[PDB]
């Protein structure tokens, strides 16, 4: 198979104003080298909407500082473990949408890409 195994949830359900931790995990027979490993996490509004990359890793975390998160985004994982997770904080309404993860770890030659569908509850729903 060429497809790498890897485990997000599909949708991901937050309250509104909390810490939102988006976990992301791979599997390899590989270590991991930072040298050469590879990951883009991009964001999409909209399925007809463009993917806009926010985090990435080339040789070390790059944090692209994408405008509708302001300084909210931190990674959340470790690449030598495995985790790619990243952390969006004091979520808002907003943050609602497509999250994708894609994940190459040389010389593996099988790709990763994860899915995350993040939706933003009421922080005090009817109860």
């Amino acid at each position: 198979s060429n497809a790498m195994e890897v485990t997000v949830p599909a949708t991901l359900n937050v309250l509104n104003g909390s810490d939102a931790r988006l976990p992301c995990t791979f599997n390899s027979a590989y270590t991991v080298n930072h040298k050469q490993f590879s990951l883009n996490w991009t964001y999409q509004e909209c399925n007809n909407c463009s993917e806009e990359m926010f985090l990435q890793f080339r040789m070390k975390i790059i944090n692209l500082k994408l405008e509708r998160f302001q300084d909210r985004v931190e990674f959340s994982g470790n690449p030598s473990k495995y985790d790619v997770s990243v952390m969006l904080r004091n979520v808002q309404p907003e943050d609602e949408g497509i999250y994708n993860c894609y994940i190459m770890n040389p010389p593996d030659r099988h790709h990763g890409h994860g899915k995350i569908h993040l939706q933003v509850l009421m922080e005090e729903p009817p109860e």
